């Protein structure tokens, strides 16, 4: 079972924190979005377009269940997995770390390298705030560890998580 399943919105630093965390623990990193493409031979977009959302969500659910069963390291969950009731069921009992950010932090962090994001018009930011309103409540439901990642460096976020994922040395009996 994973040492940690990471969840959060775009902008939360999920990819960089996942890698860093796996590095510090010395464990494997498995990303469910990448795993779906590796198991199907098709892009996320292709599956959506041709089989439809519900079927994408069944395929993802299967992948996530397998990963929770078989992976021992860090599991980075794709952004919409938690909309699936079966995913939220399958997560129960696991260690689930929610990289929590505000709507405003997220907007700022997903603007890219352009210097004047407001000039492209409000639609991208509006769609981002909508997503957060739909996903955030689901992430708070499934979390076992919430981590405030607003204006914190990824290094400090990794330390925070490691301080709360400690494993005692085994007893002589255990050995
Ligand atoms: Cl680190």
């Amino acid at each position: 079972a994973p040492k940690a399943v990471l969840v959060g919105l775009p902008g939360s630093g999920k990819s960089t924190i996942g890698r860093r965390l796996a590095k510090a623990l010395g464990v494997g990193l498995l990303d469910t979005d990448v795993a779906i493409e590796q198991r199907t031979g098709r892009s996320i977009a292709d599956i959506f377009a041709t089989d439809g959302e519900q079927e994408f969500r069944r395929i993802e659910e299967d992948v996530v269940r397998a990963a929770l069963a078989d992976h021992d390291g860090v599991l980075s969950l794709g952004g919409g997995a938690v909309t699936s009731p079966g995913v939220r069921a399958a997560l129960a009992g696991h260690t689930v770390v929610y990289l929590e950010i505000s709507a405003a932090e997220g907007v700022r962090r997903t603007g890219g390298n352009t210097v004047r994001p407001l000039l492209a018009g409000p639609d991208r930011a509006e769609k981002y705030r909508a997503l957060m309103a739909k996903r955030a409540p689901l992430y708070r439901r499934v979390a076992t560890m919430r981590v405030d990642t607003n204006r914190r460096n990824p290094g400090a976020v990794v330390r925070h998580i490691l301080s709360r994922l400690q494993v005692p040395s085994p007893s002589e009996a255990a050995t």
